[PDB]
């Protein structure tokens, strides 16, 4: 009759398992166990070594990570790992040769590179360094300098800045290499007139001066980077001194005034798909360009253009969707909104038709999450159709020559356990391994895709399940409330022997954001988890309108106003949950982190009387605060001639005053380069202003997630006694 | 029965008047009254309007100051009033015309001087402006620029750059009339070397970019600024385009490496004296410089030279005394410690002479604290003599003729309310006005000097006094405890009708940093006020090792090892007031601001077990990070060679572990030039990696003193809130 500790949460006592392979072929892939890369042959169990418990430790422990080429023959070696922002950071690498079966040790990888990739195919590196990048066709052979214009903070070749990097690709690569590696794209970002914030890092103790790290960071309105797009020829390489890259330059209904580069894709070796923004992502452009042999130049006739538009909001869910194309590159298939709001699956031609471009080949009151694999005759895909739970994740197929022969493969496996697939097909979708994310504990299994044998179970949280037995586990109730005549899932993490006649103290947990979900059937061991456990505690999370995959109707629904509606339904949701009965209503709190922390301060700034305290952690404090890409797809430019009056509306401190009836907790990292302190900073000053008692914590030298490990637990321990003081437990 | 409220301290609810007047002669003074300077007549009370209810309102309610001219004929009325650091600041100012009645309109002075200031004779004006000096040999006439090599943050000319103003001079200025004011004395700062300290700056919550503030600021070991000085003759100015500044060059012993100057006083006309003070105040020299009317040109020869040494410590209190040259300039009294470490005061003849420089005229086991005035026959000064208590302020006077002929004036006066007076003594000694700071309500009267007759009583708190007759206020007793052989005061800030049988909560009000004296016989209404007479609460403070007025013994206890002895006394003191039975053991605090929240902090992590909670407000967590002048003055440099080793022991972080048997409150302001937050910054880093929970607060772009309105109120109440969680009140 153990309960689950903060303790518990804080050191991972409980361990959960999964299972991450790498697909190598159609039929083989790689898994790391103990510390030895295994070559496995989906079919039969079949396994070998492929890299040993050795190699690895030469480097000492410092080996970060490993990419092996595509054709087998080598393998990159990371370490000397440094982090920047979110996916940027800086690592040192050695080139294994397996054949030869020791370190290339010749020409040399730099001590500090920004971003490295093989190609498609063989064994082509691609690696930007002192932002400019560098062709090396073999791993032997020497390096051959691409760009040179290359400039800390102010000329990014093959590499994102920061707001790309954070808001438009997700990652810091800014390269694409064309299948059989002929060709080299990359783009490259001017950041000079862009602005900078500048905050402070104390590093050691023994530092004594302060150091000052600077950003060239673009805020609401700001003026933004700029793009080019070029594609350089990696055959000439080596009969040249210097190659000239061609430049593609944005499609005419872009390049009138701010815009952005929203996606890469090489359709064939003479093909490439880009996607453009404008600055107001009301609207965007999907040009295909096309190789010519002849004039040595890349075409992208309007003729394939292809518009994407939205009069109800933005494009995309945070971005246009990816498109899949044939291959002979002739159509391609990709999610966007139907008539109805819902993001479905269609074709397009190369060239675009008149008001036609698109033929669904998916209808319903749900969403398609995500294409996974597009064969000669079938296209798997991702959607939240099953049980009409849109917090569920399932595996569909359709095949292509008939769209009705459309069937699910994980609906069944264990409806019970798994409602939350993830998926990973083979090279050539011969086999899929499945990952159960559902609510029971995770379970991975590959399968063959031919009739879906399941050849084996790859892993069952079997180990986690023994320890969890001496362990008095909290449930989780995943269903929906009903307001205005519409479907609004929540969930709830109940405690143990939860009994409905009783009554607990309720904690929701908050993000709200545009396009998110807090309400799924995902399995976790999290903070909420102890709070349940142990504390008795209900932590809950409600999706509201502008929320989650339930069609753009709810999405769009918060467009040019944020800080509103997505607020007030979550007061809704509270109430709601009061009338179910089993809630305390004299002790009801709310928290969240970034988004979450903004919406957790607008609530509690409300005076709506129903919460007793809340936290916000890393908040947001009004809009033109935060950067360009976010902020302004959903609320404009903040100018009288635009949206200026909602940006001021939504302010944290214009609620100061509504604080006198609330125990308030801030939280801020002192190094968040995202949301940048000056945030909290303006609030906790408006307070002081009001004359209205709180509570605050800085963390010095942390990042936006504050989670180094010293901090990670300092900042859950002291908000555990925040709500412990407020509920009268402790 | 009504009790002091944290309101009757936070709003000022009981105001304590005083009289500030302002000797314009031997006789007369003047007063402001009712926004009306008015000139009085010391003997009678004749007065007489000097300044209208008007004049002042027309430059709206801006008016910050006003200061007038000595030959009574022009007023300088200040306003636009920006304050920068402690003393430094910039306004606007009008030189009204008395005689003419109305505003000089024609040459003005400039929008934003940074510092302004008569001569000490006619109506001359010198003022620094973009950081060089000008001249306006009258108020109508045009400015003669002084200098022009003047730069922000580089070159200062006439005002002190950051460190100079705060460690060495006490204020802006850096010029020095001459009487009869022929010539201008001007220092001159090079901050070139110095390095910067760069915080942030929030400001309206409309500025979008947070702000950078720089400022050369040497921290310990660091390279300092550099000086020059220079005296430039007024009486040529209308005859040249440029006049040519004569430079003197402080002496030989001073100039092989870093140093300062220490202190600049006009002996007569066509003599000057200069203390100079070597980076390691181990040693100083004070040179007396003659003009020589031929080779128009300043001697400072080496038989004039003067040096001032300490085997113990440094010298002075925070820098060598100043000197008081006798009429005919041929000698000049100056305090110093005697042959036992007792500051008092003794003669010096113009040229020194072979170890014999002095003759004492005060002995005894009590210190001189400051010389007030210098008859051609006798010696006003004020000590901690009478009572032996140190923690007293009396005015003496001694006849020089007869060193035999020594007199308290205020001894006798009201030995039951006055203990701690403030004098000031009319042009020539004629009349002196004695402020009464003593135990009970402050009392202002002014004397005549030749038999001390009270000609009347300027202000007694007679209003304050009928006030306080409805509220129930706390006690305060001044003792002292005797601790290995020795006499070290203390004072408490006894509840309302406090009960010996009883037993109270503790709370230790801390400064305790060389020199420094908490245990004194002055009047307060501050916030230990509100802590005793309405939560009970007794709150103490204790003169340990390295402190007051008490001979060098004491004082240099500390010496090259700062965060020792004062903090161990403290938890002494502590241990003793347990043992006078009153206290209640289970719940004793401790806090402090700037040093005495280093000293709170140092205690808290010393596992004495002694406290229960603490609080530390803008404190120092390691000497490398606190400025030169200061630091090193104690602690040498940061260098093997030197300290480095009792730098790197008394570090607050270093202490981390044992906070986790105490509760902790750690504030700090955003803007804080001084203490630089980096320093509060380091500590809950330490916290944080140690696992100690703890509560944090910072203040937005507040100062060291975190004195705004809002700012100082909520600060207030927060730190009450957290005293009364920790002693289970509220
Ligand atoms: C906190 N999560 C901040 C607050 C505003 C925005 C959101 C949501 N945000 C981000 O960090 C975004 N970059 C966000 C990360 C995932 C999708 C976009």
């Amino acid at each position: 009759r153990r309960t689950y500790t903060l303790a518990d949460y804080l050191k991972n006592t409980f361990r959960v398992k999964s299972y991450s392979l790498r697909w190598v072929s159609d039929s083989e892939y790689l898994y790391k166990q103990e510390n030895n890369i295994l070559l496995f042959n989906a079919e039969h169990g079949n396994s070998s070594i492929f890299l040993e418990n050795s190699t690895f430790e030469i480097f000492g422990d410092s080996i970060s990570d490993y990419s092996v080429s595509p054709d087998r023959l080598f393998v990159l070696l990371e370490y000397n790992y440094v982090k920047q922002w979110r996916h940027s950071y800086t690592a040192s690498y050695s080139i294994y040769d397996l054949n030869k079966r020791q370190l290339i040790t010749e020409e040399k990888i730099p001590n500090n590179t920004q971003w490295i990739t093989w190609s498609q195919e063989g064994h082509k590196l691609a690696y930007v360094w002192k932002n400019d990048i560098y062709v090396k066709i073999e791993p032997h052979l020497p390096s051959h300098r691409i760009t040179s214009t290359g400039k800390e903070n102010v000329i990014f070749n093959g590499i994102n800045d920061w707001v790309y990097e954070e808001e438009i690709f997700g990652a810091y690569s800014a390269l694409w290499w064309s299948p059989n590696g002929t060709f080299l794209a990359y783009a490259q970002f001017n950041d000079t007139g862009v602005p900078l914030i500048e905050y402070s890092f104390y590093s050691d103790e023994s530092l004594q001066y302060p150091k000052t790290v600077w950003i060239p960071y673009p805020k609401a309105g700001a003026v933004n980077p700029t793009v080019k797009f070029f594609i350089v020829n990696t055959d000439s390489l080596s009969s040249t001194t210097t190659t000239i890259p061609m430049q593609i330059t944005a499609p005419a209904s872009v390049t009138t005034g701010d815009h952005y580069l929203c996606d890469v894709a090489w359709v064939s070796e003479d093909r490439i798909s880009l996607q453009w923004l404008r600055r107001i992502q009301n609207y965007s452009v999907m040009a295909i360009c096309d190789y010519d042999k002849t004039t040595l130049v890349w075409n992208c006739p309007t003729t394939q253009e292809h518009i994407e538009t939205s009069a109800t909001g933005w494009c995309g869910r945070f971005r246009p969707a990816e498109p899949h194309f044939t291959s002979d590159g002739s159509s391609f298939y990709k999610i966007v909104s139907d008539k109805d709001g819902y993001k479905h699956i269609c074709q397009f031609q190369k060239d675009r038709k008149p008001e036609q471009v698109c033929t669904f080949i998916t209808k319903g009151a749900w969403e398609v999450i995500s294409i996974e694999a597009l064969t000669s005759d079938y296209l798997y895909y991702i959607s939240n159709e099953y049980k009409e739970m849109p917090g569920g994740r399932n595996l569909y197929k359709i095949q292509l020559t008939d769209h009705t022969n459309k069937k699910c493969l994980s609906c069944d496996l264990n409806p019970e356990r798994c409602q939350y697939y993830s998926v990973s097909l083979s090279k050539e979708a011969k086999y899929y391994q499945l990952g159960c994310r559902g609510p029971g504990l995770p379970l991975y299994t590959l399968h063959r895709s031919t009739d879906q044998k399941e050849l084996r179970v790859l892993e069952d949280n079997s180990a986690l399940d023994k320890m969890l037995q001496d362990v008095q586990m909290p449930s989780k109730k995943l269903d929906f409330i009903v307001l205005n005549e519409t479907r609004f899932w929540y969930q709830m993490i109940l405690p143990p022997h939860f009994d409905k006649s009783k009554k607990y103290p309720l904690l929701i947990d908050v993000y709200a954001g545009p396009c998110s979900q807090k309400a799924d059937a995902a399995f976790r061991l999290n903070w909420a988890t102890y709070l349940a456990s142990t504390e008795n505690i209900i932590v809950a999370s409600f999706d509201g309108r502008g929320s989650g995959y339930q069609g753009d109707k709810i999405m769009h629904a918060i467009n040019k106003r944020l800080g509103t509606l997505e607020v007030e339904d979550q007061i809704e949701a509270a109430r709601q949950f009061l009338k179910m009965g089993f809630v305390d209503s004299k002790r009801v709190a709310i928290w969240g982190w970034s988004y979450g922390g903004y919406v957790t301060s607008m609530v509690l700034g409300s005076g709506s009387g129903v919460f007793k305290c809340g936290i916000a952690v890393a908040p947001v404090s009004r809009w033109e605060y935060y950067d360009s890409v976010y902020t302004e797809r959903y609320m404009g430019l903040p100018t009288p001639e635009d949206n200026l009056d909602h940006y001021r509306n939504s302010t944290v401190m214009s609620r100061a005053e509504n604080f006198k009836q609330v125990e308030y907790l801030l939280i801020h990292g002192t190094a968040d380069d995202n949301v940048h302190f000056q945030q909290s900073a303006q609030i906790s000053k408006a307070l002081v202003d009001a004359g209205v008692d709180f509570q605050a914590m800085w963390y010095t030298d942390e990042d936006h997630g504050i989670a180094s490990s010293t901090a990670h637990q300092h900042i859950y321990s002291h908000m555990s006694h925040f709500l412990q003081q407020c509920f009268s437990l402790r």
